[PDB]
């Protein structure tokens, strides 16, 4: 309604650096296409963009400009389609419905197999269906609902994300799409082949919960270290088994509960000795000595047995096994430190210029205004889109300069540790004093 | 405690936490990431459910448990999926060696001996050394974060 309000909303400003290392302020109109940028995509980019070797996110932010433009174009195209857009807007609802259905199906299977808010209402309806129709019909209905809801969720996911915008190859390469396809296949298997396949769907908890994902990362980050420690444990077990087979063959007597003698020799062969050690010594707190024949102090090999058991216990149980847990704790610490560093950087430094919030103290302009009005990464994206959408025939000085810098793949036009609102005022003031 | 039953006085011992700040910080070291601990427990439950399904499908006869009947001494603890899940979730988690510490001892001549060995080893590595230790790792991480803050 208000022309001034409309122009203020559709007008943006940025700061650039020219070839002579001089800072200039450019005021431009926001292209209409820029209005179709999703807040989810903006947040994802802001929280995922990484720093380069020089500590700048500008390289990645610029490299994502084409993807952002294509995503905005796809969103504009989709918004003309009401039904598909409406379905795409409810991805969270579809995912929640699918997860609840999977949980209910798994609970029913656990509590009844073998056989033959609105959540309380859903539970009551499920109980009534079980009482009236039966477990089988209830499971069939739940499986059909889960399959339909997952199909709707996949349609919504593709529509909203525009993964096809990068091509079918990119969509296939995407891990999330493959995960959704595998989930659909698992649901189909549960519905038709055997209901027990529904148990696999419980792994969707990891996908849904980020905290559990971080906990799992604490183990998977140093998975190579864990596997190497396990291999070292296996080598030590092999050596101990060799020693036992050479000198303690008769002490490997194991009780057995034969199905319709009660003891057997478990070290007649090297492979059997290795298997017995690797299993029992590792699964017993006291080590291999907890299953070997109990010796007597009068035996000549009693000191040897004591030394063997003690060495196994100290070397394998207290050290080797605890190394995996130590690696897990170290990974926990490293993840926490990295996350804290990243959050501190993101919250106390400027995305474009990288200046800290401590140069802006005691000045007309604060960090908040500097990030909302002067170095807006989104305003830079809008300027990039304008340069790419504007006919070359009506470029201005700075528009042509930025277009040429883009043609040459040069980022030196983004400011870096410099702000027109920070040092330009004092610089002009000292210049006036000098003059 | 004064009127209904004197045993209610035991609840008053929780005032120690209120009185002592150090114990309160120790409890905070666990309660700060309570959601993480609960999610880890749910993951453990899901893994136990999968292992119980596998055992019921292929190792039904090996779930024999001794019982001290009040005035046969063994019973089958995996005749149903729910019973198998309960037995695993209890014994495997409360035994250092895992679920294998309560299953029937096999013989090397049995055709399923390698399968039993693999099952027990997988349960031990996946659930006992990793999943259970994740809660303790979370507690240690919370300790470190609290001290740093
Ligand atoms: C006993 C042994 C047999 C049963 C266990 C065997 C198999 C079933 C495994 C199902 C695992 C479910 C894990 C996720 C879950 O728990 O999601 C509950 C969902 C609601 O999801 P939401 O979107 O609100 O998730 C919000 C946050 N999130 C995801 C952390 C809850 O459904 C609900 O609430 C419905 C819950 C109804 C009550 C069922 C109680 C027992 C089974 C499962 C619940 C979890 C374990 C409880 C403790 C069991 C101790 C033995
Ligand atoms: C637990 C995983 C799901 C297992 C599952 O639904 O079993 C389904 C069938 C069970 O019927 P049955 O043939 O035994 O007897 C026929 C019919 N009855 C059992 C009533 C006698 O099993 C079979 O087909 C038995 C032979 C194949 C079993 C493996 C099925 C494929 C595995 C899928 C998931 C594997 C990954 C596990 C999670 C970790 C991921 C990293
Ligand atoms: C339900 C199970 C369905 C069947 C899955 C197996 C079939 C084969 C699939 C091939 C692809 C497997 C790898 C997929 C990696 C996907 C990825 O890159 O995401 C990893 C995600 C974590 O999700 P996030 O934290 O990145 O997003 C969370 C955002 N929120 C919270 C808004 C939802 O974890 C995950 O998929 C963890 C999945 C663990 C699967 C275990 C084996 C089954
Ligand atoms: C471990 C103990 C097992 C616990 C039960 C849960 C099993 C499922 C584990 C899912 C792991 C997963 O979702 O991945 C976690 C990390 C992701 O790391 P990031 O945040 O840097 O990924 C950046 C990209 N973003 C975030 C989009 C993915 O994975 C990686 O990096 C490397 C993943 C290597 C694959 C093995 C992970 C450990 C589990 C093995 C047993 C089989 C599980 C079946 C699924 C295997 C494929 C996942
Ligand atoms: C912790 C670090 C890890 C491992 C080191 C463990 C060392 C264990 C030593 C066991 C010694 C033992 O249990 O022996 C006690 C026996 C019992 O005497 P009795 O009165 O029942 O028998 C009458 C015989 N009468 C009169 C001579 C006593 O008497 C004896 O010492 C009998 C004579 C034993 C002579 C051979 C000793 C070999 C032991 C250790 C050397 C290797 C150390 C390797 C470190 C790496
Ligand atoms: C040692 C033999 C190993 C036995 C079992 C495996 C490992 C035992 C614990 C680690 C020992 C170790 O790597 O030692 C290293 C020390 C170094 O010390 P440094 O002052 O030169 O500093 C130099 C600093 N740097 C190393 C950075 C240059 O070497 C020394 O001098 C220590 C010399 C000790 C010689 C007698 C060894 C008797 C073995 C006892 C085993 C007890 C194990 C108990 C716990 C585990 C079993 C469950
Ligand atoms: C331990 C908690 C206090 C329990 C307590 O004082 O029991 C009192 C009564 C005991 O008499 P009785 O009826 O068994 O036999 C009648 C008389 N006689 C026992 C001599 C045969 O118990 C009863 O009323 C028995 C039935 C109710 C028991 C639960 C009492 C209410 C629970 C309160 C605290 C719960 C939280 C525990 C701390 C964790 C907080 C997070
Ligand atoms: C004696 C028990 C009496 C019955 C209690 C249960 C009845 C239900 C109560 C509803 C409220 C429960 C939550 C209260 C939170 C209070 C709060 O906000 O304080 C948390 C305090 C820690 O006290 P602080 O370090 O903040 O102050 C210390 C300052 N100084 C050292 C000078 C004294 O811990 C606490 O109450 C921990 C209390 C733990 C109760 C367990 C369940 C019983
Ligand atoms: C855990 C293992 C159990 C150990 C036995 C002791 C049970 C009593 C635990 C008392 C916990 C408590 O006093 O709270 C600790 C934290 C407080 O955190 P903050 O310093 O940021 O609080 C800022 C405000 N300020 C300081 C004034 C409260 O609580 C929170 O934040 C979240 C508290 C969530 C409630 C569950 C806590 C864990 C225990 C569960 C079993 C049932 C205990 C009954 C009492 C439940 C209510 C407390
Ligand atoms: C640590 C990582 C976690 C798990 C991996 C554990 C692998 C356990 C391997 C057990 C192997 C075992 O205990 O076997 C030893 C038996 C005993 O031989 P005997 O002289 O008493 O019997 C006479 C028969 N004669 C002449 C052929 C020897 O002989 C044999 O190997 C008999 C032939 C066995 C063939 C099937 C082997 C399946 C095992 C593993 C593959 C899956 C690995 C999954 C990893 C994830
Ligand atoms: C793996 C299957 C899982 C088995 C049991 C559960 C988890 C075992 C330990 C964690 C394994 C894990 O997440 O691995 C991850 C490694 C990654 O290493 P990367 O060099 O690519 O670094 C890439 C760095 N990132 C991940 C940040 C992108 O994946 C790899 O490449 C490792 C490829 C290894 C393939 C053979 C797997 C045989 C399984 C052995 C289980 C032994 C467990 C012993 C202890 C637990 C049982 C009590
Ligand atoms: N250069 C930057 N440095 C730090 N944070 C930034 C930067 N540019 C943007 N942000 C933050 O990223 C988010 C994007 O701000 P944006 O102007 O898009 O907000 P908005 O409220 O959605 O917009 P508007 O109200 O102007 O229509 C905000 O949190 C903003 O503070
Ligand atoms: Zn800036």
């Amino acid at each position: 309604e208000d022309p001034l309000a409309y122009y203020e909303n559709h007008t943006s400003q940025i700061e650039i650096v020219r070839q002579d290392r001089s800072m200039e302020q450019i005021v431009f109109p926001v292209p209409g296409i820029c209005q179709f940028l999703t807040e989810e995509t903006k947040h994802r980019l802001f929280t995922t963009t990484e720093q380069d070797e020089q500590g700048s996110k500008v390289s990645d932010f610029f490299d994502q400009s084409s993807f952002l433009h294509n995503e905005m174009e796809w969103q504009r195209k989709l918004r003309s389609m009401p039904l598909i857009y409406w379905f795409s807007r409810r991805m969270t609802l579809w995912g929640s419905i699918s997860f609840n259905l999977a949980v209910f199906i798994n609970i029913i299977i656990a509590f009844f197999y073998p056989y033959m808010s609105i959540r309380p209402l859903i539970v009551a309806l499920i109980l009534r269906s079980i009482y009236y129709l039966g477990i089988g019909p209830t499971l069939n209905i739940l499986g059909a609902l889960n399959l339909t809801n997952k199909i709707v969720f996949v349609v919504s996911f593709v529509g909203n994300r525009g993964t096809f915008i990068r091509g079918y190859k990119a969509m296939v390469m995407d891990m999330e799409f493959l995960y959704h396809v595998g989930y659909i296949l698992t649901s189909v298997l549960g519905l038709f082949a055997h209901e027990l396949f529904y148990s696999i769907l419980l792994f969707d908890l990891i996908y849904r919960e980020e905290t559990l994902f971080n906990v799992i990362k604490s183990v998977t980050r140093n998975g190579r270290s864990i596997l190497l420690t396990a291999l070292l444990a296996l080598i030590l077990v092999y050596l101990f088994s060799i020693v036992g087979f050479l000198f303690l063959k008769d002490d490997f007597i194991l009780e057995v509960d034969r199905l319709p003698d009660s003891t057997e020799r478990a070290c007649d062969t090297l492979l059997m000795c290795i298997v017995t050690v690797m299993n029992h010594g590792l699964r017993n707190g006291g080590g291999v000595g907890d299953i070997l024949r109990k010796p007597s102090k009068d035996e000549s090999l009693f000191p040897a047995r004591v030394v063997y058991d003690l060495l196994f216990f100290f070397i394998v149980i207290i050290i080797v096994l605890n190394l995996i847990f130590g690696v897990i704790i170290d990974t926990f610490a490293d993840l926490r430190s990295e996350k804290q560093k990243k959050e501190e950087i993101l919250k106390t430094t400027c995305f474009i210029c990288g200046l800290e919030r401590d140069k802006f103290d005691n000045k007309t302009v604060s960090f908040e205004e500097h990030i909302k009005l002067e170095h807006n990464m989104w305003n830079y994206l809008y300027f990039i889109v304008l340069v790419r959408v504007k006919n070359k025939t009506d470029y201005t000085g700075p528009e042509s300069y930025v277009a040429q810098m883009i043609k040459n793949k040069n980022l030196d036009w983004f400011p870096r540790m410099r702000a027109m609102s920070l040092v330009s005022n004092e610089g002009e003031g000292e210049q006036n004093e000098i003059r």
